[PDB]
């Protein structure tokens, strides 16, 4: 166990702020909601604050707080994410869309007062203007995935790799290969885990009364392996 674990009892409010630039198309997203790590449950609504998103919302889900994962009792010594709190951690990814461009992300995940904040900068390059991403050919839905985690002792953090499968309107699947690294912001001791994975399930919806470009998300995440 860790002291940071105690910050996640009950429900914790969440704020997500993303500034993005994909092939020169700049955009911002703001998300708000709550997380219940006891149940591995997240509920969030995201709005684009710059009009219409220039990429499909589903391509941003993984970028838009793994500290809310449910770690079963025998696995709590392997929960790096909560152990880094409240000072938090930097989460960096490369997301390589097969036959298309790449996202590079850097986020800081930390408590600001009683709110768990995820603040992200995203850059996208080498996208095809008529591809699945800039051409908005991805379905508005999300599959279940496993996030494979290993310790990175030299950085006092973790790495992860996983594949996201985005359904395409033509019945194909757009692969997005994810490379992830997380490093603590503070200098305190953290939990460095044995190899394991996070089993993620996500459901996307829309608010019928909402005219802004938005996404409603419900997620359940449980550590295993």
């Amino acid at each position: 166990a860790s002291k940071g674990e105690e910050l996640f009892t009950g429900v914790v409010p969440i704020l997500v702020e993303l500034d993005g630039d994909v092939n020169g198309h700049k955009f911002s997203v703001r998300g708000e909601g709550e997380g219940d790590a006891t149940n591995g449950k997240l509920t969030l609504k995201f709005i684009c604050t710059t009009g219409k998103l220039p990429v499909p919302g589903p391509t941003l889900v993984t970028t838009l707080v793994q500290c809310f994962s449910r770690y079963p009792d025998h696995m709590k010594q392997h929960d790096f994410f909560k152990s880094a709190m409240p000072e938090g951690y930097v989460q960096e990814r490369t997301i390589s869309f097969k036959d298309d461009g790449t996202y590079k992300t850097r986020a800081e995940v930390k408590f600001e007062g009683d709110t768990l904040v995820n603040r992200i900068e995203l850059k996208g390059i080498d996208f095809k203007e008529d591809g699945n991403i800039l051409g908005h050919k991805l379905e508005y839905n999300f599959n279940s995935h496993n996030v494979y985690i290993t310790a990175d002792k030299q950085k006092n953090g973790i790495k992860a790799n996983f594949k996201i499968r985005h359904n395409v309107e033509d019945g194909s699947v757009q692969l997005a290969d994810h490379y992830q690294q997380n490093t603590p912001i503070g200098d305190g001791p953290v939990l460095l885990p044995d190899n394991h994975y996070l089993s993620t399930q996500s459901a996307l919806s829309k608010d019928p009364n909402e005219k802004r470009d938005h996404m409603v998300l419900l997620e359940f995440v449980t550590a295993a392996g």
